[PDB]
Order: structure tokens, then C-alpha cells, then sequence
């Protein structure tokens, strides 16, 4: 579906820009998929704004050679007019090692079926 392709795309978006296989202007359109008023809690209990989540990747850009993410156990909790919230887990590897966290995601859609995203949660497994 086109929440679970969201999901799928901007992680791959993620994982280009942190690789340092990314596109023309990537991380710019990569903020383009986070909402104004979005808000995140990463596996660190640290809160992100838009702003604060586009200066840390703007720091992280190539920092993670030959990275590696899968996306997988996605689950649709609620869904309406506005949007839908969903649950799924997240895996990434690279030579630094292997890493699994759980993560809650809402997002909201414009009537176009355009997706933004709103709020992020994420924590750590293992």
C-alpha cells in the first residue's frame, strides 16, 4: 500500500544519504517528506524537530559506507481521512555492525495522496 511504499521510500532516501549514494540536491528532498510541525523521539529518548532532524543528517551525510536497511513487520493502527499511524521495525547494517529498533510512525495525507511526515517514535532492541 502507499503507507507501507512511504515507509519503504524514504528509508532507502535515508540509507542513499547516509551511504553517501545520493542524488542531486538528496537531502533537501529528503526533508521535503517531513512535515513542518514534525516531531521525533529517537532510540535515545532525545526529541527532534524538523530544523534539529535536518542539521543531524546534514552532519551525517557519507558517514555510514555500504549501509544497509531493512524494513520489515509493518502494521497499520489506525487510518482515516487525515492520515494513519503504523508500527514497524527497522534493521541496518554496515561495517560498524547491525542494529534493530521497533518504531511508531504517523503521517499525514493531503487529498492528492500526498504523505508527510508528522511524528516518528523509535527504540532500541537487544
Amino acid at each position: 500500500c502507499a503507507y507501507r511504499r512511504e515507509i519503504h521510500h524514504a528509508h532507502v532516501a535515508i540509507r542513499d544519504w547516509l551511504a553517501g549514494d545520493s542524488r542531486a540536491d538528496a537531502l533537501d528532498a529528503l526533508m521535503a517528506r517531513f512535515a513542518e510541525d514534525f516531531s521525533m523521539v529517537t532510540p535515545h529518548g532525545v526529541v527532534l524537530d524538523k530544523t534539529a532532524l535536518g542539521e543531524l543528517f546534514r552532519s551525517k551525510g557519507g558517514t555510514r559506507p555500504g549501509l544497509r536497511i531493512e524494513i520489515d513487520g509493518e502494521s497499520l493502527l489506525a487510518s482515516g481521512v487525515d492520515g494513519a499511524t503504523l508500527a514497524y521495525r527497522e534493521i541496518q547494517s554496515d561495517a560498524a555492525g547491525r542494529s534493530e529498533r521497533l518504531s511508531t510512525v504517523v503521517l499525514h495525507r493531503d487529498d492528492e495522496g500526498r504523505l508527510y511526515w508528522r511524528h516518528l517514535q523509535e527504540t532500541f532492541c537487544g
